[PDB]
DNA sequence: GGGGGCATGCAGATCCCACAGGCGCG
DNA sequence: CCGCGCCTGTGGGATCTGCATGCCCC
């Protein structure tokens, strides 16, 4: 269907702005647990139509609203879970989310085999939660205080293709342009932040890109990867994300964004009529 | 028949996004 | 001189992540 993502695009989105829970937390009835894993992408609701269209490519969880500015697609029912798993086991994650991944599978097993309902069950879920994301809370660490080690493997994975970049430029890219008075100067830029604990991946970039800086600053615990030589943007950024969609506001971002740079590439941006429309442009990407 | 799991939320923490200014270089 | 773009810097909210529990069903 029309509203279908492309499967690599929506991993990419999903080391992005994707979460993978394990929630452990006391039941009461004594000494009982609720156990709950969950995939989580949570949007501003601007943003809804790519959980709907995440939600129709996989036919699996539930949108919610959050507040009244945010809403977030949740798989968590035990046959959904499946196919969250069948998807990344076949178009894996590439930045360390692929570690949360991984233990969220691993408890799964566990759960699905139900070992956590065994008398020393919940104390290889805890373990398994120690490993992902933030760790334990105070509460979980006084209650299994023998469950102290968070290692990890590091992943170190390379840019699968096009299809992977443009959903995870999707979620934490972003496309601009500048206007700066010495005459109006304008401006073209491409950036993707990123904690540094993916420095290596974001190093690649200008690799795969073939253009490019990364900037750190003497602060920092997250990097940039940037492009602001016009010439990078028009031959090499466009073209790449013309091949390989956006979704999202982004892609409107975008669309706008090559409209400049067609402007600028016809020299038209130094006449004072062309210089206004790149004006009015702008303003309907503040939108 | 107690719990395991679901349904359906609310709440906290930070990693992003969308930029701006200074200035050297060709 | 001039325009590009390398380099530094950042506010704050859209993210990422964690927290909650009554109901349903075997
Ligand atoms: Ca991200
Ligand atoms: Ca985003
Ligand atoms: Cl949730
Ligand atoms: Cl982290
Ligand atoms: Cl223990
Ligand atoms: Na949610
Ligand atoms: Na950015
Ligand atoms: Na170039
Ligand atoms: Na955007
Ligand atoms: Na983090």
């Amino acid at each position: 269907r029309r509203e279908s993502i492309n499967p690599w695009t929506l991993t990419g989105f999903a080391d992005a702005e994707g979460s993978f829970g394990l929630s452990i937390l006391n039941r009461r009835g004594t000494a009982r647990y609720h156990t709950r894993l969950s995939f989580t992408i949570m949007l501003h609701n601007k943003d809804k139509s790519i959980l709907e269209n995440i939600q129709s490519t996989w036919k699996v969880g539930s949108i919610l609203n959050n507040g009244d500015h945010y809403v977030s697609l949740v798989v968590y029912a035990f046959e959904d879970l499946k196919v969250i798993i069948d998807h990344f086991e076949k178009y894996p994650l590439i930045t360390q989310k692929l570690g949360d991944y991984k233990l969220f599978k691993q408890a799964f097993s566990v759960m699905e085999n139900k070992e956590h309902l065994k008398e020393n069950g919940i104390k290889e879920l805890v373990r398994i939660k120690a490993k992902m994301n933030w760790g334990l809370n105070d509460e979980l660490k006084k209650a299994f205080p023998e469950v102290i080690s968070r290692e990890r493997p590091l992943i170190n994975k390379n840019i699968p293709n096009g299809k992977w970049l443009a959903g995870f430029t999707s979620g934490d890219g972003s496309f601009f342009v500048r206007l700066r008075k010495s005459r109006v100067r304008v401006q073209l830029v491409f950036e993707i932040s990123q904690h540094i604990r993916d420095k290596n991946l974001m190093n690649s970039l200008i690799t795969y890109l073939g253009c490019g800086h990364i900037y750190e600053g003497n602060k920092r615990s997250w990097l940039q990867f940037r492009v602001e030589k016009f010439s990078d943007i028009n031959d090499k950024i466009i073209p790449v994300f013309q091949e390989n969609t956006l979704i999202g506001m982004k892609l409107e971002d975008f669309e706008d964004w090559c409209k400049v740079a067609k402007l600028i590439e016809e020299k038209k941006h130094l006449t004072e009529s062309g210089l206004d429309e790149i004006k009015k442009i702008k303003l309907n990407m503040n939108k």
